[PDB]
């Protein structure tokens, strides 16, 4: 009953979401995913977002770049936690896109990560974690992924002592 | 029944903008002024924007800082021109609310001008430059402001000869 | 039972973070608040930090400047949601603070806001939106909260229009 | 009725040409020239003082590094001005950028995206001028937005089908 | 036809900070015209004094101006007279702007930038002054005895600093 | 006596190589660990707190984007740190560079170049340290600049060909 | 006679490095301050500094702003350590003096800390953390002074307790 | 004997500045190039630049990439006009070469050019101008290069004119 909702303002987004894509379906953690644009789509955008909303959504994941409005678009619509990730896309590295996210003025907040692909499985991570507040399982599920990603770690340390 | 219309996110931009009624005045352009956020009263700044497209908005300036998405909003839900100004408030001196304005995706532009008084001034006269293309009076008014700051710097040249 | 826990590297980060206090007091929040720093105390940065997760804390929020590392230090010993406040202090304006803040690799999300006051308010109201997925009556004060302060704009508008 | 385009270099070119594509699909008839301000100031104003006078709307202006193109045009004629920063060299066009928009108060530059964004805002951006006195492009501007909403649409459509 | 430096910035406010090398032509006894000329605002008379000046003896022209930094770049449109760009410090962005572009001038068509504010305004100055040392036996002979002054001022304030140890 | 270098991923192993090689070609003995100040802190602060009492003289930490490491490292010793920032991501390593070395006053981290030029120069610099005490080191140290003004005097003469 | 040295190339530097002098007092260690400019004085800069390294100077620290070479300058001298400060001064905040500082090409290190004053005390800490290599009577000094900043902190953080 | 001396850091500044050496060339402007670091081979950089200025070098080119010293040694050691040109290498875009090559403190003037390709042959041109003031020669050789590249506008913009 509780789901992620996860906009993009250019299908050409989707290379980069992805990796949030399979971030939430490792964890178990059901979500929606559409193109919408505050821009090109602004009615559109504005609808899915309060009808998300009403239909129990616990977190939004907002993905754009360059001049990057869709987060701040849904925060001002909603009182459910906003996640922008910046794309990286442009010639200034997606630096406009990080500004443009988390420079947002007291009172509509918007929960910015890192630009690109790591802000992209950042933003999945971080929706699960608000979530896992409330859902055990998640939680669980949260922990054993720290610990598998430690091991992995220690595999690339011990192999590193070979080479040298 | 042509006129411009202005809106700010914030009270604070008010400083600023003042430049920009000054313009107006003096270039005998009627223009109507509100303080509408795209991210406080999002509902109310679409009214007005496609309340003042039907009843003969020419064109339309935003003023923002920070993270900008008011010139974005507006640009979005029109297609009179619409002139972004960049405020100079915060610690990165407007760099944040220049890039959030200007970098707009293609298809939705905005035009964008100086960061602070410069830009107010500059979008003040944008505006009469594009409404001078229907109303020669106004050509007229832009010309004769040209020849009067060309006789203020001469002015000041010939100061600075005494001074040397 | 659930609370938030701020803590800041430097007393010179309470002048910023009172407006995190205040909306917090006003949303009837309770938290905690403490001076640890990741450089010189990590011991009991860290010891706290995993107490305070065991004891209830729903969300971590961290102030720093210039080489923020706090956030980081504390997202990487809890699960908990974390954010990120960049301080604006020092000669970059705050732009140390927040590529330090919102650069993590991805595996490890801090949930960065806008520099200086405007983000420890926002880090209040994120919190907030974050705890009223679980509490009904935050969500209703949240609400109200974005009611009273259209209508304070509105005002502000209307005070306006007498002032052209 | 026309837009006047300006590059400093034929470099420029690849850039330009998306803004060629706007006005020619919106019937907007354009003149296009290359003339530098640092190479050939007394030609860029002739030219410049010469378009303004046969009806030039709105010139269009593209140049890269420091990009003075734009804003010598500015202050050689009343009509408006759209600056188009070129991305190329390695600040990204940063440099291009607050060249072109960072004009004293006075003589303003309309100053859009960095790059291509910015050569088909330019276009977009000369077509709402033109609009204000020509029904049939205000009416070709609405059917464009309608068309890209369409577009994103099927993208959407087609998403689905994959989750 | 007498060898001076020429100086023009685009506004009234750009002379709090070229004062400074009104200041240093004076010291090192070199001649020097001063005007108030914008690129944006008074471009036909900018050109014409441009133009005017070259042929009439000018040796370098300095050029002070902030923001987007036209002025440098319009003079050396028009001249092969060596050109220095000054770029001015006010504005929200610290002169940033304003540097950039003075210096990313296009192959072809040099301009010498040197550093923001006071600084590239002395510099501009003594970098003039170099220019015209090189025909100039007397300018050469002062600039030299401008460095021996100043290391000496550092060698006192050297010594002052041991008074504080 | 050895140097340690830190770094928190194997990716940075593509720079730190740099490193490596500097230090066996002046003969000082070094280990060298995957360890992330984020994924496994616990580790990383064991690690530290071991080789300080094994007589660890300097620490090395690589890391990018937010780079945390180096700071975690002096936090918990107070054995030279130096800190080398990463050139990866879309930002060119400076979001990398100002997170290193811009530490608070009490806590300091001596920040070399980003990329390689800086895995050089941490491991030089770390043999400029150990050469304090060290006077085969130091030998050696002064041997490498002669022979890179050796090459470079050759490259000057090839040069003169060239022209 | 292991001792320190520390260079500046302008009095206006002074502000800045009494924060170091300081520091060397505190712990103990022998220094030498100079007005040394790499562009003004090169020729006596260049006599101190393999003076100095022959009467067994063991770490060089170097002060400047705008485009900082006097670190350069000395490390292409000496085999010493060599600590770069970049001033804060001037539009640019110091960043200008910063990647002047730390950008060096492979062969010829210098270590650079942070802008200003932080970047002044830590250049004195560091030269200390050097030379304790070889004297635990500083080494142990050194780790008094963090259990007193510790001290410190606490009662900041107790202070803040009282007002909450 | 005038004649322009160009120095260089490395090798791998070559590529960049066989640009300035045909600019010079096609003016019949004698010069001389050498491999010189201010880092690496400093006595022998200062030896030359001497020597040079008294065989009657009238400017020098000084080229280098990151924490740029080059031009900044030779200016402290002439009075000669030194132009300095910034290299692209590395991460920053040659950003950090600009402002260590630009930002030299009153007293030393460094004439910079832009970053790369196009600063090299502008240093080249610039060079022929000062030198242009005593050599009429020069002088008319300046002027057609000049009236050359317009031709070659012109030509293009011609063929541009068959394309549309």
């Amino acid at each position: 009953k509780i789901f992620v909702a996860i906009l993009m303002g250019s299908d050409s987004d989707l290379s980069t979401m992805e990796t949030a894509f399979t971030e939430l379906k490792s964890l178990g953690i059901p979500f929606e995913a559409h193109i919408l644009s505050a821009h090109r789509t602004p009615k559109e955008t504005v609808e899915f977002v309060e009808n998300a909303d009403n239909r129990g959504c616990a977190v939004f994941i907002a993905a754009a770049g360059l001049a990057a409005h869709l987060a701040g678009t849904i925060a001002a619509h909603t009182l459910k936690p906003v996640i922008g990730v910046p794309m990286a896309g442009g010639s200034l590295g997606g630096l406009d896109a990080l500004l443009s996210t988390v420079q947002m003025p007291g009172g509509v907040p918007v929960a910015c990560t890192a630009i690109g692909k790591a802000g992209a499985k950042n933003a999945a991570i971080l929706a699960a974690q608000i979530i896992a507040l409330q859902d055990k399982s998640i939680a669980q599920k949260l922990v054993q992924q720290r610990t598998a990603k430690r091991e992995t770690l220690k595999k690339a340390d011990e192999n590193l002592q070979t080479q040298l």
